C-alpha cells in the first residue's frame, strides 16, 4: 500500500449520526457505503418509496459530485433500489445526505439503522458552455 | 476548465438554453417541451421531449439523471437512468419518465424534468487474458 | 496525434460469445453488453432477472465500469437495470451480470446475443474525509 491520491471533503456528522463515517470496503472500492441512520424501523411495502436518513451532511469541492448509486445485493435479493438513481450530491448541496429507495420485489422490507443501503461514489463533472448554432 | 458544447434549438423549443443553477452546480436542468400536457399514469412509461439536440466532443458524455424532487414527492423518475448521450447522438433529447409513485402526475411544459451532466469518460483497449 | 485508452484485462468465460463488448463508433462512450445466457430467459412483468455475460474484468486504481440501461430497451419493451448504475471496481473479478427489470406491459424473452447493457468506463476520485461542525 503507496502512494494514493485522494480529494478532501468536508463532512458534519448531525445529531442522528451513529457509528463511523462512510468507508471505502477496501483501497480498491469505487464507492463508500452509505448506512441507515433512521431511529425507528421503517418498513418499506412492495411498490411503496421510502425516504431514509444517513445522519451525514457533506461540503463537495468544485467540479467534484457525489453519486449516490444502489447496493447491488440489496436489489439482487430483495429487489430493493435507489429511486432517484444515481442521485447526484454537488457542492450546493450542503443538507443532510438521504437515501430515497423503493422496493421492487416481492415481499415487505425493513429499514433498520446500521444497513448497509445505497454507495456513494465521488467523481469529477466538467462545466459548459453552450455555443448556439442552427447546424450540427 | 470549461467545454464548449454546440447545442441547436428544434421548434418547440421555449425558454432560455439548459442552465446550470449556480457556478457549482454539476448539472443543467431539462424543461419539458411538450406542446400538450402528458399524463403518466401509475406504472406507466413517457417520453418527454426537450427540444434541443446536442453535439458533444469526443471523450464527453452527458448523463440525463432523475431530479430529486420529482421522485420523493412523486415516485417520478428516469426509467432509463442513467441517460448516455455522446458525440454520436445528435438527435432530440428525449427524457424516459416512469411513474413508480402512487398518484398519477402531469408533465407540463415548462417542469424541470431530468438534470443533465456532462462528465469525461474513457475508452477501453481490451487486454485478452485467461489469468485476470 | 492520438487517441486516450486504458488498457483493461479481460477474461472469456465459458458462455461468452462473439467478440468482446465492443464500442458501436470511435465516439461512442460505452460498450454494448451482450446477453450469454445459455437459454431463453423470460422477464415477467414486475420481475426482476440477473443475465451473464460471460465475461470478467480486472479494472486498474481509479477506474469503474458502469453497467447502464440500453435506452432503446427501456423505450420499447420498459426494461432496464434494476440496480442502474451497476458499478464494477477493481475489486470485482467475478462474472459481470447484469440485473434487469420488466417495467413494461408484456412479458419478454431475454434471448443470447441480445444487447441488454451499456458499459461506460469512468474515473473515480477517492475521498478523504475532512470532519468539521461548520459546512
Amino acid at each position: 500500500p503507496g502512494s494514493m491520491t485522494i480529494i478532501e471533503v468536508k463532512i458534519k456528522k448531525l445529531e442522528n449520526f451513529l457509528g463511523n463515517l462512510p468507508e471505502y470496503a477496501t483501497e480498491h472500492s469505487a464507492g463508500m457505503d452509505l448506512v441507515a441512520a433512521n431511529e425507528q424501523s421503517i418498513t418499506i411495502k412492495v411498490g411503496s418509496i421510502q425516504l431514509i436518513p444517513t445522519g451525514i451532511a457533506i461540503a463537495l469541492p468544485e467540479s467534484f459530485e457525489a453519486q449516490i448509486r444502489p447496493r447491488s445485493g440489496l436489489a439482487v435479493k430483495h429487489g430493493i433500489t435507489v429511486a432517484n438513481s444515481p442521485g447526484t450530491i454537488d457542492a450546493d448541496y450542503r443538507g443532510e445526505i438521504k437515501v430515497l429507495l423503493i422496493n421492487l420485489g416481492n415481499k415487505d422490507f425493513i429499514i433498520e439503522k446500521g444497513m448497509r443501503i445505497a454507495q456513494m461514489i465521488i467523481a469529477k463533472y466538467e462545466r459548459v458552455l453552450w455555443a448556439e448554432t442552427s447546424i450540427l
